[PDB]
């Protein structure tokens, strides 16, 4: 089934031609397709960061999307590329190394195949650039309407490598930092908490108001809020939270009355 | 009226998925549309910088463009999003916080509405991301051909918040720095000045040649020139001016014989 | 001949609107065209870096591509813009300052013209922005199907300025660094070498395994490999090579048994 929108993520950066050569390959295979970057600024080899960036992609993108993603330090080894159709009807192509984990949490795999057929690859395949020659190439063939079954053998969904994700029990942790603004996102869902005391940084205790948005406190002041989808977040109104309280992903966050 | 080209600016950066999720929403609503970034590297919350970046957009882009822009620290408050048709026939969508000021100077507002209708929003609207759920969503509905009147109530052009812009009287000031090259742009127009003495930095006095272009002086040497549209500028031939004379926006520049 | 794909490179960065204004001009002229960035992060004025980034573009992109590239410190002087049809049938537009050198090595010029006709320029042409008003504008006219002969007078291929490129004789040198990962690329071709001793950094001698890919050594360990097209490269498995051995382009690399 034609999937005319390719959404593209990698760790190769956008500061040289690498990411663009992949687009060249994709436009060659699927001249009817639109290519849009998710980002190419995933930290090098950081599969978990890439996985986090993909989490909300299935929901925000239409059904005719191919999610093409690679953070692939295992390029040229036995770790295969996989192609997946999800419950929304979107297609996903990436290394079977955990990268697609959180995107699949959002919309589960319905059918999954290993990408082994030379006919969906850019030949000759260079061992160090499976990202271009297998992931990007296959994504474009699928965008063009190639049968998922033609990419290679079917595998069971459990054969898709998944990254563990910690759940809040209220004790949670920092999942990621929105580096543009310095806002801190936790794994604490809306329902578990429904001024509060927040414990982090030599047992830092902050008394923070729970707000709907940034502007409900004065400029530079800290706030708690529920972020763009259902998770507790910390920020400063028009300032950078991690410049005041330098927390990293994995650090514990406890919220109590 | 269909406006098949969406030009997109924000302060969310291009180093994670945020800006891409907005594009996902827009492609979902307007599958016939082309989306092109202006930039997402506006300094966080810096409405004036965003406004400056938009100034030359109306002239450079065709009439069938929707200018979709958000630098929106007031997200989730009483400061509304507005939708505008300009004199060129382009559409603009952004927060009513001054962001569109200089784009509107270039091509004035003809009709303006507040974006209040849920039917042009991405539901449910998250208080902290009006950028995606109102600005981007509405821009896409307009691109798809939604009547401007359908977005919400008409307002008078004077209800559009405008950022003050200093005029040269020759005494002017630094407006912006082209950070890629370090060239300094002033507010001094072509007609007011038509070697010269330039006073800035402990009363720095420079004797500079007025040139048409960079290569009219030797490499590394300073020059005065009229920039890409009618304003006096300072640069070094194949070097970075603000690395030699570290001026910031707002600093006074006086030019005399 | 219509060339519906414009691949776009410059040194103006993607952190402000400059690169986007060029796209505005191009979309205005060629509304049927798709514009994809190669990169805008070429170091300022660095023609050689830009040239290197373009080298693999002809091969990776389809025949209906216009390669639009400018790193143009000679803007507004006697150094003209040129338009070229290559052996693949692609079109290229850029300053005649060496920028297109390595792209032309990959697919030689068949026909070349100087861009002198006002009718393929964005009028009025600003002396400091030939990149937008001549290079981008002309690229779009060619994309739209303008006869190459209409841009200006024919020149001989030898009138295209070329950058010298050092050949390996095994003694070679560092050509470029993949800054995303810190991998080092040399000019040493596959055939000249077909554990090895590598001499660089106070006569640094390393004993390195020759591998097909990164994962064939333990994490953090150095390796030799043949890169994404036929040249000897140095890297660390999931680490940054130039953070351990800080080599720059031009530095000698000797490989021996
Ligand atoms: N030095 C390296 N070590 C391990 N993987 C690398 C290295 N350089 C690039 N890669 C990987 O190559 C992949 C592309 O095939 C990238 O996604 C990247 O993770
Ligand atoms: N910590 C913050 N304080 C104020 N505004 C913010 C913050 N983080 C993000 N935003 C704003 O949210 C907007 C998107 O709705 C962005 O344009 C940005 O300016
Ligand atoms: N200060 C400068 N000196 C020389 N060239 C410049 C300068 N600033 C911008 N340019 C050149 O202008 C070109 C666009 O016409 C860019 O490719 C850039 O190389």
């Amino acid at each position: 089934m034609q999937h005319n929108l390719i959404a593209f993520l990698s760790d190769v950066g956008s500061a040289d031609e690498a990411h663009a050569l992949c687009k060249g390959v994709m436009y060659g295979v699927a001249p009817a397709a639109t290519i849009v970057d998710i980002t190419h600024d995933v930290a090098p080899f950081d599969v978990r960061e890439g996985a986090l960036f993909l989490a909300d992609v299935p929901h925000s993108f239409p059904a005719h999307t191919v999610i093409c993603a690679y953070v692939y330090p295992e390029t040229g080894t036995a770790t295969h590329t996989i192609a997946v159709r999800n419950e929304k009807g979107q297609l996903l192509v990436g290394p079977n190394n955990g990268l697609l984990s959180f995107a699949l949490d959002a919309s589960p795999a319905v059918e999954c195949h290993e990408v082994l057929s030379p006919d969906v690859m850019n030949q000759p395949v260079t061992p160090t650039w499976y990202g271009k020659d297998i992931v990007a190439a296959c994504a474009a063939h699928l965008a063009a309407g190639t049968d998922l079954a033609a990419v290679g053998p079917r595998i069971d969904p459990k054969q898709i490598v998944r990254l563990p994700y910690a759940s809040a029990s209220i004790r949670g942790e920092v999942v990621r930092i929105d580096r543009a603004f310095g806002n801190v996102w936790t794994n604490i869902p809306t329902h578990l908490i429904g001024r509060l005391e927040v414990k982090i940084l030599s047992d830092t205790v902050l008394e923070l108001p729970f707000c709907k948005t940034f502007g409900e406190v004065d400029e530079g002041q800290p706030l708690l809020y529920l972020n763009s989808r259902g998770r507790l977040a910390l920020g400063l109104n028009q300032s950078n939270f991690i410049e005041k309280w330098p927390v990293v992903p994995g650090d514990s966050i406890t919220v109590s009355p």
